[PDB]
């Protein structure tokens, strides 16, 4: 991999807290590090009321406003905002050519399970209500996000609600108990991601519910009839065989799953496109996926 990847590993690794961090103190850090990777000038950021879902449109001058991906950004249903995720949207809105309603949907542990599926839904059906048209639409998340879009998925079409043209998983989480093989094995070559501090945010989304919970760990769900899904996964992640066993389970419910398992990469390596180039080769291929599957 690039020496990119092993600098931003060792920066990691080095300013890991010593011990476990607050809510607070996650939120404010993200926020900080997010600020680490600024906006290009040609970005259009546009807030708006979804539904009751607040969120903001993420353009760039190359978008068609008629494709659509609904973005759930990630965190751990516990952190994140428009703002932590609003350069992976842009990215994505560039490569898509397309509009990102990146939407702050409610978190953890004041909005537990199922808040943030219900902001999700929401947002989705009033897309629908204004206008979009799920041929041209796609449904995207990172990690927990990755996790909140199959869910949202399976909730919708539960629903009778239309599905969109496809979805795409970026390492995401949907084994709120973390017994997957790669939590054992691959732990330390992942910086980020331990199981501790994973559980610890699912007991906060949770508050109580079973943690097979299928809305809230996807991997319990029934996935039959969901569109053509794209998961991209690091080899280096803890979060690896949430990937590997959400396909798995995918296809033999008869979707058109794409597992990209991406050789050391790290989690959600593509938030570090601006310096790391796999993040953006990787994005690069988010939007080839998505045009591939809105002609
Ligand atoms: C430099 O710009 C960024 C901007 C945002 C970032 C966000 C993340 C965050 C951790 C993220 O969204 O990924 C997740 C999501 C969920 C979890 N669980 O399961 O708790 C863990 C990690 C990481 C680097 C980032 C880098």
């Amino acid at each position: 991999a690039s020496e990119a990847l092993t600098m931003i590993v060792n920066l990691l690794r080095s300013q890991r807290p010593l011990q476990e961090p607050t809510v607070e103190q996650m939120r404010a850090g993200l926020e900080a590090m997010a600020q680490m990777s600024p906006l290009p000038a040609d970005v259009e950021l546009t807030t708006v009321d979804a539904g009751g879902v607040p969120g903001a449109w993420v353009r760039v001058p190359e978008s068609d406003p008629d494709r659509v991906v609904l973005y759930l950004h990630g965190g751990g249903y516990v952190i994140g905002s428009i703002r932590t995720h609003r350069d992976l949207a842009q990215r994505i809105a560039r490569a898509a050519r397309c509009r990102v309603l990146l939407i702050d949907y409610r978190l953890a542990p004041e909005h537990p399970h199922p808040a943030a599926v219900e902001d999700s839904t929401r947002a989705y059906r009033w897309l629908l209500e204004t206008g979009s048209d799920p041929k041209r639409m796609a449904i995207a998340g990172d990690a927990a996000g990755g996790g909140l879009t199959v869910a949202t998925l399976v909730a919708l079409r539960d629903a009778g609600v239309p599905l969109p043209a496809a979805a795409v998983c970026l390492s995401p989480w949907v084994d709120l108990e973390g017994i997957g093989e790669s939590m054992t094995t691959k732990a330390a070559v992942d910086p980020m991601v331990q199981r501790e501090p994973l559980l610890r945010m699912a007991s906060m989304y949770l508050a109580g519910q079973d943690p097979r919970t299928p809305l809230a760990a996807p991997l319990y769900a029934d996935l039959r009839g969901l569109p053509p899904l794209l998961i991209q996964v690091g080899t280096a992640e803890t979060l690896l065989d949430d990937s590997v066993r959400l396909a798995e389970r995918a296809r033999a419910a008869g979707v058109q799953v794409t597992l990209e398992p991406w050789e050391d990469m790290i989690h959600v390596w593509q938030a570090f496109a601006a310096m790391l180039p796999e993040g953006q080769q990787a994005i690069e291929r988010i939007g080839e996926f998505l045009r591939q599957h809105w002609q």
